[PDB]
């Protein structure tokens, strides 16, 4: 039955694969990646007409009928993202009158205006001067004076949140302004009666952050500002320092565009980390066929090439297949072995982790490292001494990275401070790094294809970890992925990996609790509003992915012969394309709970591809 | 009569320039630059046994009868210059038998072998192991401490020597050691019983720095240095942020090197700063037509493309010659307007100067800048709001450089200190910026193109520095150009554009010299030996370039109808080329007196029509 679905799906796959070995597909956001860049490349001084026309036509494209523009497909209008996309817009050209402008302007007045976007927001408009420095929060380079062990230093913030803050210090330091021509000034954002809705800090605001915020927003006042070309300095030297190969830094949008502007204000932009932090970025733009271009908020080669891996192995493909062997030799090429900001915690640990991007070698992250590891566990490649290194050092640093709790973060170890969660700035998204059930439960099935088990002590916290975070309804959270059934979907297909026992109330309570929310047709989706809503958990349309997810759930917990799993394969036989593909017109992706969402063009073939290869298996 | 060949020169100059509008000769100096670059390419695990190839033909080329290599064509064997093509030779794959290795291993030993060779040379041979580490002057990354007004701290070094400096103290702080394979280690060069005949620090080693050292390498002998890591990091920040558009480090050799060995050494092979450095080295490379490759000590675009233009103005070519202004047009887009390592002692000061490579902006020097400045001045350009205030910036810049004593040093202000010139590590050329003759003169006639003279107390200040500095036999040393010639030619040539009168005593006693060492053949020449003995002063076998200089000398003193000075023009009409070029198979041109030599390419073709264009102007 199933067979030809799995057999087209794996001629998919296969063709998808890139020369080198490598599998990458695009990563999708919102338009606030596409609007900024506009912004940036004016602030830059390097606006080319041809690139705007692409983006314009990409920007509308994504407009919805309200004139609207949401996080993800099918969500609710987001303020800030439609202020950025209708500045970004109104810069290019667009009359203010002109349909798709006029329902927007709507929607941001209906909304409070400008006064109600996220900090960001406001900040960017503050860059181009459509909106005062003083009302923005303040983030001063002096922080970088702070000790390593000392309330609210550089190292107490995740590690997306950390390279941000500095770059930002010395922006926030001299508080520039670029001006925007006059026709396309928007003081119409300004124009509404609604009272403000004002978001605040992530976990509340103590008076004391409120205050002290006030505080530094004076002494910016002052004529004389001591160590303060010392604090700037030491954050350019920390920027430096760390610039990605790829020209990046930390390989994703927001420190890579601060840094950017930073640099031109420290008057750098005849120095090679800036034209090479400004070539670097055309290779996170992307051509879309309707004559649109869009830029990544980041890259998933890796992330891609293991789970590909992993998915055409469980599928069938024999370990030394020529192809995988391909991908196989390129993972190794990968892995990193210096030290990243993660020694700072872990000093004498030896590097071997790999990362998300294709060249990031200061900030691999657990995730990637153990489905790399993973993968490489299931293939048989020609140098069996390199391969057999190259896991060791990966499971190794994997193991010593390993928090305090028992589970693991993405990026650092017990990062679980919370004073960084409260202060003014920090309105958006998580700031911190503290571990999270999903990454926990890829290493855990990491180390189980090792052989390892429930004996190690290791495991065991691991295990109690997960055990203490299930929700009463016996889910499990998704971090890095919407949403239950991916947290579901993880804990379980792990735990049955290390040795644990399916039976277990615990388990079987998980496994029920997927089959409850199991869609009509045959299918199981979940929208990105469980996130906010918790009568989402669990609803919305179907997806490949998330059906895959909770098929796999189901597969691990012995349920494979059952009719919620005999449904889903069907689903996935049916809903499947003639060319083998599967389509997702959702994303399945989790940046920041609540706050920013992403789309993994591949999900919607490999996770299908994964589970029907697991399914084959259980018979 | 002389009409044709000036006319001849013109048409050759013209075919020289490149599209965008500049000219560009090639830097000759010795073999320790291929030679090291062999070993660096050893030391990054970066050979490329075709580059070998073209180094060992080019090696094999310049070395003499004797089979020995000198600093100057014509020059003593130097010890130093030949162990280290020993070395590379050999390591290329030369066995020690062969003709040349062996007269050249004959050389070295009857001078008391690797014992009698420069620290730098036996500081090479400590990177590949072929020597102690401990035998070696310590430069510590803590000198990374000093602050800007402390004995020794690194601005008190000539922009050449400081970064060097820092970039080293990385390396010597680390003592690395990069084995070389058996078949080219060389023991040989200790198999020797003349007794070693050490060179002493530059200006002479007291005690304390002799103790000091020692006591350096003991407490590098320790188990713990304190705060060295932070020193080090110091000091390759300082590097970071001054790395050069191409890559380089101030657009010179040994900084270059060494900071990419030290990146090297930190395990920053895969950041952007060492790739980039890796990459730019290409464009100092040379393909020699007789199938060898040849790497620049320097590159030195700026300063010909100015020197063309006022040959070629000076020589006729109108103010507006289309083939001019591309030229002018080219030159204002290598202004440098940020600040630079000299705005430590002028912070006030408004960038406005030029460097002598094509992208080196934080290390614009006097020369250059008086040389761009004053040759913009004679051309009548398209934007002459442009012309007009880029003039204006490098103008006051100049000014705003000028040292106590009233002279110009070449990259920094006062930078005469004297402690730097005793330590033990500095036993190769200057080390320190102080002013000179031959800097000023340029300076003076550059202010004098546009109208000021003698009043203007700046001017005072600095011809009251020549005059003080003018040799017993009127003659003026000459700093960055062999020799006394060299100088002479520019004092004279300047004094009489800042309105002095030529008639002065001084001024004849002058020009009197350089007719007392006209050679016989008409032209002048002067060896450059005449930086060690004194005997040599204006004599040596006759050049185009010091013919021209002395030519100058005698044009600008009023002396253009003389017996000499016609004299010296038929010398130059004669042995003008068919093309209407010049050959100069000697070095004109002064690196660090008695220690490093340069040949500047294009100074026989330049210097030639700039004198000869002046001897039709003075008719
Ligand atoms: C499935 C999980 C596998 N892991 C291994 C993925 C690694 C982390 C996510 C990949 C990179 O994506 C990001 C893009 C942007 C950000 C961000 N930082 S700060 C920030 C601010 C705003 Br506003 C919007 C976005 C950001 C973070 C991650
Ligand atoms: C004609 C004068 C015009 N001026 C405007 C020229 C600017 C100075 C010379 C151009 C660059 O040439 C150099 C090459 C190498 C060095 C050096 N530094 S440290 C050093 C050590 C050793 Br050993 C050998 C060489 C060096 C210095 C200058
Ligand atoms: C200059 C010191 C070299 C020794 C490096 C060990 C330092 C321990 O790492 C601490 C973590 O900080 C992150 C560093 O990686 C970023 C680049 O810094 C490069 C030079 O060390
Ligand atoms: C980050 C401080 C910016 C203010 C710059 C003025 C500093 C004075 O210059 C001192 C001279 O040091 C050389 C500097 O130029 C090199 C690169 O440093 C770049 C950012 O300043």
């Amino acid at each position: 039955a199933y067979a030809r679905t799995l057999d087209r799906a794996v001629e998919y796959l296969l063709s998808c694969q890139k020369d080198e070995g490598y599998w990458w597909g695009p990563l999708l956001s919102n338009v606030t990646m596409e609007a900024e860049y506009v912004l940036l490349c004016h602030i830059l001084d390097r606006v080319d007409r041809d690139r705007m026309e692409k983006i314009r036509r990409y920007l509308l494209h994504e407009q919805r009928e309200d004139g609207t523009w949401a996080l993800y497909p099918g969500g609710p209008p987001d303020l800030d993202t439609t202020i950025e996309a209708y500045v970004a817009l109104k810069y290019i050209g667009m009359s203010r009158d002109e349909e798709p402008m006029q329902k927007a302007l709507r929607f941001i007045q209906s909304q409070g205006g400008i006064e109600s976007s996220r900090v960001f927001t406001r900040m960017w408009l503050a860059l181009v001067g459509e909106y005062p420095w003083e009302k923005v929060p303040m983030v001063p380079p002096e922080i970088m004076f702070l000790g390593k062990r000392m309330p609210l230093n550089i190292y107490e913030f995740g590690s997306w949140a950390r390279a941000t803050v500095v770059a930002l210090s010395i922006v926030m330091s001299r508080q520039p302004v670029f001006p925007l021509p006059e026709r396309a000034r928007v003081p119409e954002l300004y124009e509404t009666d609604v009272p403000p809705r004002r978001r605040g800090a992530k976990g509340g605001g103590g008076w004391i952050f409120d205050a002290l915020d006030r505080a530094l927003h004076g002494y910016q006042k002052l004529s004389v500002h001591p160590f303060r070309r010392a604090a700037e300095i030491r954050a350019l030297d920390w920027l430096l320092e760390r610039q990605a190969g790829d020209g990046s830094w930390g390989g994703i949008q927001p420190p890579w565009f601060y840094a950017l502007i930073a640099l031109k204000i420290l008057d750098m932009t005849q120095h090679p980390a800036f034209i090479k932090g400004w070539e670097g970025l055309e290779l996170y733009g992307v051509e879309l066929d309707y004559g649109g271009w869009m830029f990544q908020a980041s890259i998933s080669p890796v992330w891609d090439t293991g789970l590909a891996v992993l998915a055409l192995r469980a599928a069938g493909l024999p370990a030394d297949h020529d192809r995988l062997v391909k991908a196989g030799e390129w993972l190794l090429d990968r892995q990193i072995t210096v030290p990243g900001d993660w020694a700072v915690k872990r000093p004498n640990l030896k590097p071997g982790g790999f990362a998300f991007q294709f060249d990031n070698v200061y900030y691999p992250d657990v995730d990637d490292t153990a489905v790399v590891v993973w993968a490489l566990n299931t293939l048989r490649l020609p140098d069996e001494r390199r391969r057999r290194d190259a896991m060791t050092k990966g499971f190794r640093w994997i193991v010593g990275m390993q928090s305090s709790n028992g589970g693991w973060g993405a990026y650092d170890v017990d990062n679980t401070s919370d004073l960084p969660n409260h202060i003014p700035f920090c309105d958006f998204g998580e700031v911190t790094d503290p571990p999270s059930e999903d990454v926990t439960a890829h290493v855990l099935e990491c180390f189980g294809s090792f052989g390892y088990d429930d004996a190690w002590k290791v495991i065991r916290r691991a295990v109690e970890y997960l055990k203490r975070e299930q929700k009463p309804d016996g889910s499990w959270f998704g971090r890095w992925g919407v949403n239950y059934l991916y947290g579901t979907g993880a804990v379980v297909s792990a735990l049955k990996a290390v040795g644990i026992d399916t039976r277990e109330p615990y388990i079987q309570k998980a496994l029920d609790w997927v089959e409850q929310h199991q869609n009509p047709d045959g299918g199981w989706g979940e929208d990105c509003r469980s996130y906010e809503d918790p009568a989402y958990a669990g609803k919305g349309a179907s997806t490949p992915s998330q059906t895959a997810w909770a098929l796999m759930a189901l597969i691990a917990g012995g349920r494979a012969e059952s009719e919620a799993a005999r449904r889903g394969v069907q689903y996935l036989v049916e809903t499947q394309r003639p060319d083998g593909g599967w389509d997702e017109p959702y994303y399945t992706g989790t940046g920041f709970p609540g706050d920013f969402y992403l789309g993994y063009t591949m999900y919607r073939h490999v996770f299908p591809t994964l589970a029907l290869g697991r399914y084959k298996q259980a018979i």
